[PDB]
């Protein structure tokens, strides 16, 4: 599914993002936009042999099992095709682990890189919310 952004930022929200870990809900917006583009069935391979899957691009070396990355963990306890799905659940529910991990949204590097002390209300502008 290819989300549009009101519609993201309210499945989001009632998914309980919103300033989760003091991160307000146009972070999470700007992330999956730049991250997947708001597709959830997008997935990109890394030089080192790990997938990013999903709307947030959630990594298979140390959160989800996709059975071709030898020495990963499988810290969110669900096989990464679970975070293709329609349904975000899973994948909000993996990226609360992950942003409560120490290095907060810092693990997402298109964050860090074009969300990351932008005004990212902007994303959320004109939303009923």
């Amino acid at each position: 599914k290819v989300f549009g952004r009101c519609e993201l930022a309210a499945a989001m929200k009632r998914h309980g993002l919103d300033n989760y870990r003091g991160y307000s809900l146009g972070n999470w917006v700007c992330a999956a936009k730049f991250e997947s583009n708001f597709n959830t069935q997008a997935t990109n391979r890394n030089t080192d042999g790990s997938t990013d899957y999903g709307i947030l691009q959630i990594n298979s070396r140390w959160w989800c099992n996709d059975g071709r990355t030898p020495g990963s963990r499988n810290l969110c306890n669900i096989p990464c095709s679970a975070l293709l799905s329609s349904d975000i659940t899973a994948s909000v529910n993996c990226a609360k682990k992950i942003v409560s991990d120490g290095n907060g949204m810092n693990a997402w590097v298109a964050w860090r890189n074009r969300c990351k002390g932008t005004d990212v209300q902007a994303w959320i502008r004109g939303c009923r919310l």
